[PDB]
């Protein structure tokens, strides 16, 4: 079959929805070449969508995998509930668990892949539902411990800590949600998020201040999306009701809710312990999730495979062929 990356509305895959835990969940479904080895569920992050796995979906299909890549909660054709507790890692993990079992049955198992916020989802999903996750990998996103304590992010960065996360203050606030509405602003927003630059090298986004609205006017062609792919992101993000980015930005408004769930797990529940085979693909030039952030991550895993790729945060695409290689070979050993 054709293993080249998915094009917008590629006919090699199917585009379906299912009711999942009260929400409409849109997803990409790719059927395997040959008898199904495993079902692989891929979870994207912010500000991405299922199409963000366009390099991995046809590749994993050609390896004999069924591939389910949902548009996560708040993105594209998937519902964006008003309630913030729907956006916790626990609830979203339960969404992935019910969606995965809608294909492999309640007794079945899956391979689970995540990137950015999706990588955090799949670690938590492997933690909450070990019966389901036969193998799990995450690109860029390392494991983070069960929250033992809640502190406002303002106070954390005010003390000089977690400075690589200070962009989240703007994202969770009203500025990005109010100003990035309609396709015209979405097109500039995506040009900024995927590497576009201004006449004097102005970046449209930074990990310190977030979106630079002052710059989106002069933001140029992004090096990491072609014109067809950029228009697809705009079209799919336009499927959300205005303000279109409320759903995606809701993922940055759940620090306290996630803290309340995991402060319970830290006290009573089982520890962060991964017995199934695991892979972590770090990205060298990811300024949001730097490789050094994964320092003592190996201690939580019985079987963690480490790899690192010289790429930006957008390693699934910028280094799609290399990421495909790391996944396929690790998957080949992890499954036998
Ligand atoms: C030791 N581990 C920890 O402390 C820890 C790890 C993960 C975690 O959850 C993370 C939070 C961040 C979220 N992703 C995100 O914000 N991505 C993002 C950023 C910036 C962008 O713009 C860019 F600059 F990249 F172009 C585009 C996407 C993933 C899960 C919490 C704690």
């Amino acid at each position: 079959m054709d293993t080249s990356k998915l094009k917008p509305n590629d006919p090699r895959v199917k585009y379906e929805t299912k009711q999942i835990r009260g929400k409409t969940y849109s997803y990409i479904l790719g059927e395997p070449a040959g008898p199904k080895l495993e079902t692989v569920v891929l979870v994207h992050g912010w500000p991405d969508m299922a199409f963000g796995w366009r390099h991995q979906i046809p590749y994993l299909m050609s390896l004999g995998f069924q591939v389910v890549a949902p548009n996560m909660l708040g993105y594209a054709g998937t519902d964006a509930p008003r309630d913030l507790s729907q956006f916790t890692l626990k609830s979203v993990s339960a969404d992935i668990a019910e969606l995965a079992r809608s294909f492999v049955g309640q007794d079945g198992q899956i391979v689970l892949g995540g990137h950015d916020w999706g990588g955090a989802v799949v670690w938590r999903t492997a933690y909450y539902h070990p019966e389901l996750v036969k193998a799990v990998f995450s690109v860029c996103t390392p494991l983070h411990p069960l929250s033992a304590e809640y502190k406002p992010l303002e106070d954390i960065v005010a003390a000089g800590h977690m400075l690589n996360f200070k962009y989240q203050l703007q994202l969770k606030g009203p500025d990005v949600e109010a100003r990035i509405q309609g396709k015209d602003m979405l097109r500039r927003f995506f040009r900024a998020m995927f590497g576009g630059r201004g006449p004097n090298g102005e970046a449209g986004f930074s990990t310190s201040d977030g979106v630079h609205f002052d710059v989106l006017d002069k933001i140029g062609a992004p090096p990491l999306l072609d014109e067809q792919e950029l228009e697809y992101y705009v079209e799919q993000y336009a499927l959300q009701e205005a303000p279109e980015l409320r759903g995606p930005l809701n993922w940055y408004r759940t620090r306290e809710l996630n803290a309340k769930d995991e402060m319970d797990r830290a006290k009573n529940g089982p520890p962060l312990r991964f017995e199934m085979p695991a892979l972590f693909v770090a990205a060298s030039k990811d300024n949001a999730l730097p490789p050094a952030m994964s320092k003592g991550m190996d201690a939580f895993y019985k079987d963690l495979t480490r790899a690192e790729v010289d790429a930006t945060h957008w390693a699934l695409t910028q280094a799609g062929d290399e990421v495909n290689r790391v996944i396929g070979e690790w998957l080949n050993k992890a499954l036998g």
